[PDB]
């Protein structure tokens, strides 16, 4: 149930295909920062999850650079898919400049993410 | 000069390939944990990088599932490669697995992470 | 209007004083995990935040340590408080346990919480 | 053994007292950022510790503002002191900064110090 458009709680459009041996692929729309238009994203999960209740666990990857601009940044977000009628998507995300070796130790930002699919 | 064989501070694996469209593909082998063999890994990487003295942003994704384990979980690193004589990639990761709703608060560990290019 | 008993979406119970110089004092009492009854807890936060809208930034640590357990492990939140007819403090959090240096790489979680006045 | 002086690999000073109920107290000085001078810090330690070979997990945060500067911004250290003859002790941070509701997402920064003790 991982395939589909999905939204965060910032607006955020994210659009994934999860394919059967476990691999994730889409774009990525931020409605904030330095970005524009969509992202390429690849990522992973787990194709095999626990019989209980259980979720998903799942990660995918977005450098900031495409065809508009180069925030010369990626976002990397780990979390697990949990299904039911309504659907989400719990995540905490990592966002790392590119820096020079004297900035390195502010150059990562950290949150979290909530997707759903009500737009 | 992403492109390579790699190993972190616990004698991890790291064998990685940068597309030029800035696709990272290539295959990882944790030393420690719920894992044996090779996994498929998946990211992506800033191949505009700035012209200073900055770091390239990458990251990637494993999912820790292969032909032989299951580890229900799964691990982003996020962060930037410095280029030179000695080549490192520094990073900091988060790893999720996938709980019950009641056991989601301890879902994540947060780790970092520093590798050292082969040859 | 940092004083006061706050309630996270777990259940939590976090009772504090906010002093005039910056500190923050008082008990949080968890809902999950190796915990019982109440835990000492101390921090620090900005008692001259900016005059925008900004929010308040602050932080506390809680060694999980009291008469009844020991689960060797300390908790800190850092977050901001925000004012308004619906007081909230966001936080995110690392929770380290003491381990082995060979299970060290494994010994951080990483969460958030949000604090309401609504139990 | 956690009371002294101690210094990251930022050069960044940490004088510290443990009490015996489990308290820090002391003063942090940065070597970077928005800051000058000497800050006050308050933690917790677990002041029962295993007997084995595991590391004492603790925690203490900074508020940035003293009597002469405030970065409106606080950070939360958490992780573990392994003693022996090079006393050493790794954490992980979280630096919130306050900011307008807008720029919430980008509010917090994540890291890595490791403390090594002075004589
Ligand atoms: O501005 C920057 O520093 C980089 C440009 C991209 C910023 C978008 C971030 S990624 C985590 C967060 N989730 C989301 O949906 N948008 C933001
Ligand atoms: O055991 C588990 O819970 C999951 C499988 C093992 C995960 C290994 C982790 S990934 C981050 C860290 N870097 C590394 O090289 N090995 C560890
Ligand atoms: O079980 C453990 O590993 C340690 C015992 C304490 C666990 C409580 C954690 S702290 C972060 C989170 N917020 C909250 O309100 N309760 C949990
Ligand atoms: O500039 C700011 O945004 C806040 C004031 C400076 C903060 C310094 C940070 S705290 C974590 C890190 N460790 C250290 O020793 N110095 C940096």
């Amino acid at each position: 149930g991982i395939t589909g458009t999905w939204y965060n709680q910032l607006g955020s459009t994210f659009i994934v295909t999860a394919g059967a041996d476990g691999a994730l692929t889409g774009t990525y729309e931020s409605a904030v920062g330095n970005a524009e238009s969509r992202y390429v994203l690849t990522g992973r999960y787990d194709s095999a999850p626990a019989t209980d209740g259980s979720g998903t666990a799942l990660g995918w990857t977005v450098a900031w650079k495409n065809n508009y601009r180069n925030a010369h940044s990626a976002t990397t977000w780990s979390g697990q898919y949990v299904g039911g009628a309504e659907a989400r998507i719990n995540t905490q995300w990592l966002l790392t400049s590119g820096t020079t070796e004297a900035n390195a130790w502010k150059s990562t930002l950290v949150g979290h993410d909530t997707f759903t699919k009500v737009k």
